[PDB]
């Protein structure tokens, strides 16, 4: 069957693991255990197609990691995640996109910008600001809540639909 290699990246604590775990295991992780690199696999049907999602959940990073770059090289699509209540995480997105461009050696890599923790009221990143950033990259912007599951399936499935247009 068709396999889709997805990689989740973004600043520490934005909810990358919570999003992946909500998608794959249907529960919300309340505690904060920093990730290095964890992988998840699951067969799902997306738009009538039975396929296998292979998801690499990476941890936030502010220091070079040769190993990190190597694990990311095989990714086919990337979820770039920031949290809507953490301006710095949004400002960090451009660096993650640059890392992706490097490891893939391409300026055209399937990606989706995700603004997580949309259930929280302390918003410092407005939807419009994120929409503008995503537009500049030629990619979709989707808000999510790993807590309520709002937009979770939408974010990952949209990433699959982006790989399909590639
Ligand atoms: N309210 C709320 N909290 C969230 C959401 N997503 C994650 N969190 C919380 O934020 C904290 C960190 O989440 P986690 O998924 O571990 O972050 P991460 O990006 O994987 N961290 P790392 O980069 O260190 O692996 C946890 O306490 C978790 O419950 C969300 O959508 N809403
Ligand atoms: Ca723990
Ligand atoms: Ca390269
Ligand atoms: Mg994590």
């Amino acid at each position: 069957m068709t396999e889709y290699k997805l990689v989740v990246v973004g600043a520490g604590g934005v909810g990358k693991s919570a999003l992946t775990i909500q998608l794959i295991q249907n529960h919300f992780v309340d505690e904060y255990d920093p990730t290095i690199e964890d992988s998840y696999r699951k067969q799902v049907v997306i738009d009538g197609e039975t396929c296998l999602l292979d998801i690499l959940d990476t941890g936030g990073q502010e220091e070079y990691s040769a190993m990190r770059d190597q694990y990311m090289r095989t990714g086919e699509g990337f979820l770039c995640v920031f949290a809507i209540n953490n301006t710095k995480s949004f400002e960090d997105i451009h660096q993650y996109r640059e890392q992706i461009k490097r490891v893939k050696d391409s300026d055209d890599v399937p990606m989706v910008l995700v603004g997580n923790k949309c259930d929280l009221a302390a918003r410092t990143v407005e939807s419009r600001q994120a929409q503008d950033l995503a537009r500049s990259y030629g990619i979709p912007y989707i808000e999510t809540s790993a807590k309520t599951r709002q937009g979770v399936e939408d974010a990952f499935y949209t990433l699959v639909r982006e790989i399909r247009q590639h």
